[PDB]
């Protein structure tokens, strides 16, 4: 199966994710192939910097949800506390 | 810039989703260029036929929110009320 | 019936919502009998002043979705563009 | 500080909320003071039930936002995988 999934960092957290940005990388290195999408979302203006990130998304394949909790828990990200909003839909491409 | 655009029905208007969306879809295919992922959330069970819809998610290249913006509000499920919920967020890929 | 309504700001448009925080406190007093629950959320840090507001929330009553709708539709803060996320949930006390 | 507490159950898993509702409800119990205003969101139709409810709503006081993370994580209802999305919100009355 196909998931969304989309995170938003808790406001002014984002030195939490600065800290933990590379952790959180290593994290998603084995699963490459079963993320198809993957980026951050990004704040007021243009800039495409890291001090201009706000939050996740990513598009995951998974075999259940139980899967993609699991997959959400054990990132770094998550265990640090980062984030104020988390969205998970079960999705197809059109 | 790039954007997702993630899009839930009003819980009990599939319908409002089955009637409309070849318009939806004929709306979108101009845009085919702009758009780089595309396609519906899914509800429950496991199946991935058109009863399943539950919402619509993009990833969009657009100029401004001002485009983005006049994107959503000009297709065919907005005006025809499907939507409770609405996300828009400036992405880029990792 | 009883709806949640949440909307959170475009990221940068603290200046467009104080533009039109008037014209948005004057559009919800003819209503003030219907809103149960109100007030702006709120960014990063402890303060509750209006430099701190990122987006409104609402729990509102009305005969129906179609009100709710029309209800956002012509908010001044709507037309103005503010929100970049609208989330509307048929609700009920526990 | 106050808290919005916003959270959809994972599509077809009502019964996992009939069947821990109880639970849940005792969990909040003791909490009660803390909690301003609570209920469930409701899905289609105009039932306001058991079988309606599609999610869980909280305006809560506490100290901090790990005060709110670590309230969620201890809720029957979160370790019993009930939920698809989470989203919380420092706030305040209008």
């Amino acid at each position: 199966m196909l998931f969304l999934i989309y995170r938003k960092d808790r406001p002014g957290s984002l030195q939490v994710r600065i800290d933990n940005y590379a952790a959180h990388l290593a994290y998603l290195e084995p699963l490459k192939a079963k993320i198809q999408v993957g980026g951050p979302t990004l704040g007021a203006g243009t800039g495409t910097d890291d001090k201009d990130m706000t939050g996740s998304f990513l598009i995951m394949e998974a075999e259940s949800w139980d899967e993609v909790h699991s997959f959400v828990e054990n990132d770094p990200f998550t265990k640090a506390g980062l984030f104020a909003a988390t969205i998970v839909e079960r999705w197809k491409h059109g």
